[PDB]
Order: structure tokens, then C-alpha cells, then sequence
DNA sequence: CGTTCTATGTGTACTCAC
DNA sequence: GTGAGTACA
DNA sequence: ATAGAACG
């Protein structure tokens, strides 16, 4: 079921106004300066196996119920699993099936987040090796050294990454 | 000593014993 | 409930 | 990024 770039980004814009979620009842409207396209599609490659939302929740109690009463105005789709930080749909876009994958973060995380679910792989794997060896530990919520999260004031992935001591490179470039 | 090749991370969701 | 173990972000 | 190993 793969796709391409534009699919994708068509996906994703029309997604964007309209995610939310059920909270005891009501429901809360998920923002756009809370949705962030990441994996592959940010990553701007040519064709795409599934979309990937990381999804930004203002809140720590809040963590219980997004993805898992997650809903899209006006979209069938059924949920393959689902659990607080991660949700994978198949999503019926223009009478075909796509994989919308979902994840969440807090505001403390975001740049973490970004910079673990953007990719790929092979580039994770490598920095993080590298801090390793350097007695830090990464992952999506923070930077570590010995059980203790490191405060770095800094708010976006590009602040992150200098922080970090890695040459910057846009999504596309990252390897 | 330099070149080149290779290997490497960290956490979530689910299922199934006991 | 806990812990082993797979599949896979 | 970085470091160890095989090769020159
Ligand atoms: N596949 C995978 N992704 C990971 C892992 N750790 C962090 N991620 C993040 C980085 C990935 O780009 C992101 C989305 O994973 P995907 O498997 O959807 O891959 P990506 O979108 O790069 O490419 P694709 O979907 O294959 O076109 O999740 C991992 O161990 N495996
Ligand atoms: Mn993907
Ligand atoms: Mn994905």
C-alpha cells in the first residue's frame, strides 16, 4: 500500500484540521501547532510506506486518552493497535487503504520526539552510539547521563542537535 | 600511519505463560 | 500481576 | 561520529 510524496502530503494537510479526541465525554479538537509530520514524509523521500503524525499533548493526564479515543472528522478507518504513545490506523483515502501511524509527546519532549521519529534509522542509531561512548543516553523524552535527565534550554530539534555536537542537516540529508 | 570496511540504540505494544 | 519473548516504532 | 580490524 505505498504512496508518494505529494499523496502524502495531501494526506497530511487534510488530516491536520481535523484530528481529535474524546475526553470523559467531550470533544477536544487537536491544534496544528501540535501536529507534526515526521518519518519518511518529512524526510521528503520520493515514495512513503505510511504516514507518520507525532502528535504534541499540552498535558500529562491528558496522555490516557488522546490516541486512544482518537477520532478524524469525516474519514473511515480502523485502528491495528493502539496504546498512549503509539497508534497505528489504515485510513480509506479516495477509495484506497492507507497506514496513518500516530505518536505523542509532551512540550518538554517535542524536540526529542521530532528528532527520534523524523529518522532514520540508520542516523538514530549512529548519534546515539556515539553519545554512548560519551556515557550519555538519548532517546524521544531527553537526554541522560547516569538515570538523570540532562535540562538543556532549548526549544527546537535544530537547537537540540547543535546542542548535541552534530553537524545540522535538513530531514532530507539526515543519514 | 593512512585507507577502507564494518558495527553500532532505546523504548512501546501485545500475547502468553505461570 | 509479573516477567519472558516477539514484533517493531 | 567513531573506533576497531585488515590491508598496504
Ligand atoms: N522503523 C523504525 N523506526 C524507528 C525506530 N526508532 C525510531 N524510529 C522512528 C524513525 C522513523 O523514521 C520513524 C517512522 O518509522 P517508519 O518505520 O514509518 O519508517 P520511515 O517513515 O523512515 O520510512 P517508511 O515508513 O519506511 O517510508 O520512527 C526503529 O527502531 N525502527
Ligand atoms: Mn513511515
Ligand atoms: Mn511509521
Amino acid at each position: 500500500g505505498m504512496l508518494t510524496l505529494i499523496q502524502g502530503k495531501k494526506i497530511v494537510n487534510h488530516l491536520r484540521s481535523r484530528l481529535a479526541f474524546e475526553y470523559n465525554g467531550q470533544l477536544i479538537k487537536i491544534l496544528s501547532k501540535n501536529i507534526v509530520a515526521v518519518g519518511s514524509l518529512r524526510r521528503e523521500e520520493k515514495m512513503l510506506n505510511d504516514v507518520d503524525l507525532l502528535i504534541i499533548v499540552p498535558e500529562k493526564k491528558l496522555l490516557k486518552h488522546v490516541l486512544p479515543n482518537i477520532r478524524i472528522k469525516g474519514l473511515s478507518f480502523s485502528v491495528k493497535v493502539c496504546g498512549e504513545r503509539k497508534c497505528v490506523l489504515f485510513i480509506e483515502w479516495e477509495k484506497k487503504t492507507y497506514q496513518l501511524d500516530l505518536f505523542t509527546a509532551l512540550a518538554e519532549e517535542k524536540p526529542y520526539a521530532i528528532f527520534h521519529f523524523t529518522g532514520p534509522v540508520s542516523y538514530l542509531i549512529r548519534i546515539r552510539a556515539a553519545l554512548k561512548k560519551k556515557n550519555y543516553k538519548l532517546n524521544q523524552y531527553g537526554l541522560f547521563k547516569n538515570q538523570t535527565l540532562v535540562p538543556l534550554k532549548i526549544t527546537t530539534e535544530k537547537e537540540l542537535i547543535k546542542e548535541l555536537g552534530f553537524t545540522y542537516r535538513i530531514p532530507k540529508k539526515r543519514l
